């Protein structure tokens, strides 16, 4: 994983949000979190091959802090629909 992404993960707030791993400007995985910190840190110790791939392929990680879990739910759904990222089913 790129060092800048590891850094961003470790700095991420304990706040609801949506996260977007990207490669060459293209989202490759979009997810949501009740706490960005907790969810993003899970990528550092990959529990699945897919998690491993997402973290290795990415050259950028964008985070969007949201008002609450309700906003996380709909923002995530909308962005997945818009971008249909590689690693989202
Ligand atoms: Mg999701
Ligand atoms: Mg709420």
């Amino acid at each position: 994983m790129k060092e800048k992404i590891r850094k961003k993960i470790l700095l991420a707030p304990e706040e609801p949000g949506v996260y977007i791993f990207k490669n060459k400007g293209v989202p490759i995985y979009i997810g949501k979190a009740k706490r960005l910190s907790n969810r993003l840190r899970s990528y550092l110790n990959p529990q699945t091959e897919k998690v491993f791939r997402i973290g290795e392929e990415a050259d950028e990680l964008e985070t969007i802090v949201v008002m609450n879990e309700r906003e996380a739910f709909i923002l995530e759904a909308n962005l997945i629909k818009k971008y249909r990222p590689k690693y989202n089913v």
